[PDB]
Order: C-alpha cells, then structure tokens, then sequence
C-alpha cells in the first residue's frame, strides 16, 4: 500500500512537500528543498496541488436525473420546479431513486468529492426516497460519507402531517433537519417552522439545514431567525442557511445589522451558483438581478460561506457532471470575485468551508487525519479553476479510488507541438 | 488524403451521415441508414457531432497574456481596464506582440477554432501591435483565417490625431473599422465618430465592427445610429455592434421601438458572456444587474447575435483557455437560455451565427465548400455543452490540424469502472 505522497504542493505554502502515511492516516508532513525522486508505494503529485476532499454541500440525489420526467421545468422558476418534482414524485420507486443517485454518486467519486450533503424530499406519507437513500448511505459508505438531510419541500406546517413526517424521518435516521419557511402560507408559519426545526434537532441531537429564503422577496428574512435561534441555543457550528438569495435584494442597512448577528451566530451558508443565477431574476425583465447570496461580503466579514451545486439534470438545473470546480467558476464569475487573489483562494469554497458546513471532524492534510486526499494537476487554485482540470488521483483511507489520465492535445503546424494551455 | 468523414450526427438532423471529400472541399453529403465501417482514408466520427469550425468573433490578441503587466485592474471595470492596459501599451514591442498572440492562437487552433477577428488598439502614433498582428495574420493564414479591426480604444475625436491613426490603419490592412463611442468625451463625438467610421469603411470597402455602448448606462444609445446608418447605406451584413451592454438597463417600451430597425437594418451583435459578467454591475451595490445585452429577445425575433470571448488573461479578463463551450455555458446561464431546445441550438451562438458575423463566405457543411470541419465527441449541442467536451478532431482544407484524445477517468469500486458522464 502507498506509504508517500512526493512533490505536493499545498495551498497558501511555498515550496514542495511530502505526506508520509502510516495505517491509513496521514503520519507527517514535510517540507522538501527540491523534487524527490518516484519510487514504489510513493504516489507522485508532480508539482500538483494537493488538497483534502472536494466537498458537496448541497444536492438533491433524489431528484437527479430525472429533469423532463414527466415534464420539464418551463419557467426555469423555482416553483415551477416543485411543482413538476410533485409530479416525478407520485411516480417514485424504491429501485429507480438508488439507482439515479449511485448514478450521480460515481460521477462524484471520479471528481475527487468524499463528503456529499443531499436533501432528501419528506414530504411524503411513503417516504419512498428516504428509505432508498438511507441504503445508498450504507453502499457508498466506502468512498462518500454521505449525509442525510430530511427536507419538507412542500412545507412543515403548510403540508398535510409536514411536522409528524419531518420526525419520522429523523428517527428513520436523517442526519439533518430541513425546512423552507419561504415556502410556508404565511410568514407566521415561516418563523414557527423554524422553532419546530430547532426543538427536533435539539430532541435527536441533529445537524440543520435550511432552504432559507430561495426568493427575490427583499421581505423574506427568515435567515435572522434561523441565525438567532442558532445563537440561543449555542449550537452554530451545527446549522447551514442554504441559498439566501434574498439577501441580494435586501437593502444595505439591514444587511449591514444582520452581518453582526450572523457574525455572532457562527451559522454556515451555502450558495449554490449554477442554480441560482438560472433561478433567480426570472420575475425581472432588465435589467435582471444575479440573485447569488452575498457571498464577497460573508468572506470579508469571516462568516463561513461556501458552493453547492444543487441539482444535476433535475427539475431545477438542466445541466452538470457534478463537478465542484464548474460551480467555483460560475460562482467566481457572478459574485465578481475576480481578483487573482479571489481566484486563487476560491478552492477553499468547495474544500475547507464546505467541510465546516458539514461539521466534519476528520478533514484536512494533517497529522492523525485519515489519509484523504486528491491531486490536482496544476500549480495552485488559480491555475486549478482557469484551466478547469480533472482530478488525477483521489485517494481514500491511503489508497487510490478514483483517477483521471488527462487528455492529450496535438495541432499539428509546421511541426506537431502539444498544447496544455499553461504559460 | 482523407476521403471520407462517417458516422457522422448534424445539428438539426436525424441519423447518421457521411461527408464525402475531394481536392480539398466537400463534394457530397449523404445520409446512412446505419454505422458505417471505418477504412483508410476515412476519419470516423463515431456517432459524434460534426459542425464547420469554432468562430472567435470578439478577441483582443494584442493584449492577451498581459493581465497584472505591469498592474493588476483592482476594480474589475472597463474604465480600470484601459488605464491599465495604456500602461501596458507604452511597453509593447514587435516581438512581444506576436509571441502572445501566438500562444493564444495555439489554444484557438487546439480548440477548434478556424475563423478569429481580433480587436487590435489603433490609438497608438506607433502602431506597434497592428503592424505585429498584420504579419502574424500571414503567418497563422494555414490554420486559423484572422481579421483585424482598427479599434481605437482612447477614442477617434478624443484622442489626438484618433481619425488619422484610424485610417492609417485601414491603410496598413487592417480588415474591419472599429469605434467606441461611449468613451468618446461627449454624445456629439460619439455620434460624429460613427459618421466617421462608416465614411472610412465605405471609402475602402471595409467591414465595421463596433465597442457599442459597453456601460451601464440606460442613457447609452449609440447603437441606433450604428444601426440606422447601416440601413441608409444598405450594409447591415458588413456591420456589427459588439457588447451592446447598456441595452440591458434600457426601459421595455425603447428597446421595442429600437428592435424594428435593428432587424430591418441587418447588423449583427456580439455578446462576451465572461468579461460582460464581470465587467458589469460594478457600479451597483445590491441588487446586481447581470448586463450581457438582450440575446434572448434577439434570438426570439430573428436578429443575429453570437459571442465571443473578448479576453483571454488580460486587464479585463484574468482567466480563460479560448474554449468557446466555456463561453456559450456562461452566457446560456447568464441569459437564462436554459431550457432544453436553447441549450441544444446554443451552438448556433459560436458557429453560424458567428459565422454571419464576419461576412464569411465559406462556412459550413455544404458541398461546394472548403473542407473545414470539427468533430466533437457527444450526441448533439446539448450533450457537448453539459459535458464541455473537447475538440476530437479539427479538419482544415480536408487535413487532421489539431486532435484530442480524451481524458479517461476510472473509480475503483469493488470493480473498477470507467466513467464518461454520460446518460
Ligand atoms: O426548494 C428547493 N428544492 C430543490 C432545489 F434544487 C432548490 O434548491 N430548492
Ligand atoms: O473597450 C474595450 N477594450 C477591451 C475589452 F476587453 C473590452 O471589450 N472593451
Ligand atoms: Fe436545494
Ligand atoms: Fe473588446
């Protein structure tokens, strides 16, 4: 078994450095003055960046696949999306759900993602997506740890039994509670949706994650109270406010109020770029709004915010190979986080952020950590995200699950050159 | 010599085909009733999409591979832009020029693209860039037919001498007359350099491709006059309006006014879908306008519209590889051009449309034509879009000029499986 990883570098480090591993931990970390030379059981990142897991936040492996099913999405509207979902959702079966899901869920593995975040539509008397997902949580145990979210799409209080489902998940084994209190009838059941999803996470001692205010309603400001709810009860480092989308159209002001309660708070958010900038703006004519959370200014304040892709063929996004540095490039993109520096430290939107969000204990290139780990063929995160390229090796527990031999570009001119596009 | 390109798949069309070649160009295009057999002589599509060359309608190849030179664009606006390019400009050498430009047309010829027009800055009493580009257009003449435009970027009444270096130029050979009326010091000299530039383009029957109202102006109307003028001289086809961003922030009851005469006149419209997102909506806080121009009312009501990528690491743009699917991915998210049939034709954008663009008068799959064609390795425009496939194979006069083997990517499950993103 590999013993060495050679001729890594590291982001935010200088130089070349060596991951010795020992019994699928990582044993120690050192710094080399130059290139060390292959030799078996050492695995050669060549210069390559080395980071811990490409992580997804926010998914619906439920859902995946099924974009067109039994029809699609006209609008490209979120509520047209819930309501052609409603309509796939009377036709679910046990089988069709594992299967689309391990679909997407292979695809995750060849792109170096270890840790996966995926909501689960609950709102269903048959829980049939629920029970399926709790199996591939069990199958995929080997490469993706996988985590549950029980969400009620159509609503907690706003769905026929939405509270007593909610909980039936949770004891069937979801890891996180859910909610969407901009879906709910009333503003009022917005905010008591929320104080029932707190009192259950508290009663099982679960994660949460809000589908918090997925809407260009500068009125929509669930998210204070999913924040100061986190903040009485001390758990921050525990809740996610997915999406926030609102928060673009809020005004500076109350922004600006809000940004110290959040501070405080210590909640996470999660943007989810590809399906936001297609989502959201679809009530303007022009100009038209991004609708993406305020993600620059979360970064600047120090408040955890990192990217999710959301759907892969599904009744809200038409498009996608579920991979984590496509979702980086059009965040970068749309939320103007285009300086080089931006640029360079996006990786940690889709590595170390992430991996808060998730509340992970085993994650990072350090001493005593399992060997989880993936080599990406270019010279640092800027270069990573320009050239958009694959990961060479992903490597889990110190052995190799997943890896990429890079394309090969000829033109052919006076003589044929081969093309890598670096400078 | 290849004889034959098979197995071929045609946007728009059902079934297989068969592209039969002869001196160089296409003599005969014949539908197959099913999978032909590969021999030599016969390059094998293998059921992939064949479509005449990538199009770079819209590139800046004198300032490519200069982006922090010798100071970064803190602002990320096109005002920052040109200060920090004029720094740049007082820099360049002959030599200088044509290796940039060079390395970026490799990328292109990697890619596919078989037709560039390259912006190239006349406000400059030295024309060291034009003159390096001019012979840089003979030299790359076997694989890549570049046209330049004069494009005097510090104006043509606001800068000193601005009409003379912009006709010496077009004396030199520069193929196509540019302006900027937006930057221009008033509306009257904006509109007076288009009387300009359409007296010089029809004094040496020349193209005219103009930067169009690129700012967030609602008040920003060039365009009209672009278009009008090329109306009264019956030219529409010769003629074209590049970014067009202001019409983004315009109010609905103007631009439909305006729609009439810009599809009476004839005029095409280049949208840069990477530097537009990034350009635009600087100067709003929250909400943030998106601020590409109306590609999708353009394409709804006939009127030609196609992108570019404008820059490829330069002052106004720090990323890019020169892949036009990047391109056309980004716009179709930005425009909301995301349902199913949008995506798919999305094609379109960065072959005929472009096409059209640069008044060619031998692109596409037809016989007659020159053999100039490329093979991409998916089903239809969709399918290479979702999975931004490479360029398989690039043809050019009926011979292999650029070629790709693909990347392959395995997972080692309890079997290992090779994974291609595929449905
Ligand atoms: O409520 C939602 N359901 C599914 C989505 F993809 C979107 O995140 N929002
Ligand atoms: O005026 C401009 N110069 C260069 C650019 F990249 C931008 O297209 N606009
Ligand atoms: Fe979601
Ligand atoms: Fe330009």
């Amino acid at each position: 078994a590999l013993q060495t990883i050679i001729n890594a570098r590291l982001p935010g480090e200088e130089g070349l450095w060596q991951i010795h591993l020992q019994d699928g931990k990582i044993s120690a970390i050192d710094a080399q003055s130059g290139v060390m030379p292959i030799t078996e059981n050492s695995l050669d990142a060549e210069q390559g960046l080395v980071i811990p897991p490409f992580v997804e936040p926010h998914i619906h492996l439920d859902t995946t696949q099924t974009a067109g099913q039994p029809n699609w999405n006209q609008s490209g509207t979120l509520f047209e999306g819930i309501e052609r979902w409603a309509e796939r959702k009377a036709l679910l079966t046990h089988d069709d759900v594992k299967q689309r899901a391990w679909q997407t869920l292979k695809w995750q593995i060849a792109n170096g993602i270890q840790h996966v975040r995926t909501h689960v539509d609950v709102s269903d008397a048959t829980l049939t997506a629920l029970k399926a997902m709790l199996e591939v949580k069990q199958e995929v145990a080997p490469w993706i740890d996988l985590q549950i979210v029980a969400f009620p799409q159509e609503g907690i209080l706003s769905y026929p039994n939405g509270e007593a489902l909610l909980e039936e998940a949770l004891r069937l084994g979801a890891d996180v509670v859910g909610a969407i209190p901009h879906f709910e009838f009333t503003r009022e059941y917005g905010v008591e949706s929320l104080h029932k999803t707190f009192a259950l996470a508290q009663k099982y001692d679960r994660l949460i994650d809000v589908h918090c205010d997925e809407i260009d309603d500068e009125q929509s400001r669930f998210v204070e109270t999913v924040a100061a709810l986190a903040h009485h009860e001390g758990m921050g480092a525990r809740v996610t406010a997915s999406h926030t989308t609102a928060m673009h159209s809020y005004n500076g002001a109350y922004t600006s109020r809000l940004f110290r309660l959040l501070k405080m708070s210590g909640i996470n958010f999660v943007a989810n770029p590809l399906v936001n900038i297609h989502l959201q703006g679809r009530f303007d004519t022009y100009p038209k709004r991004r609708g993406i959370t305020r993600v620059k200014e979360m970064l600047e304040s120090g408040i955890n915010v990192c990217f999710g892709h959301d759907g892969v063929f599904d009744p809200w996004y038409p498009l996608g190979t579920a991979n984590m540095l496509q979702v980086l490039h059009m965040g970068l993109h749309v939320c103007q986080l285009m300086g080089y520096g931006q640029i360079n430290d996006g990786l940690n939107l889709i590595t170390h952020h992430s991996a808060r969000t998730l509340n992970l204990q085993d994650y990072g290139i350090a001493a005593g950590n399992s060997a989880n780990l993936i080599i990406l063929p270019a010279e640092n995160g800027f270069d990573a995200l320009r050239r958009q390229v694959p990961v060479r090796y992903s490597v889990r527990g110190g052995k190799v699950i997943a890896s990429t031999q890079p394309a090969q570009t000829t033109v052919y001119l006076e003589q044929p050159e081969a093309i890598d596009y670096k400078r």
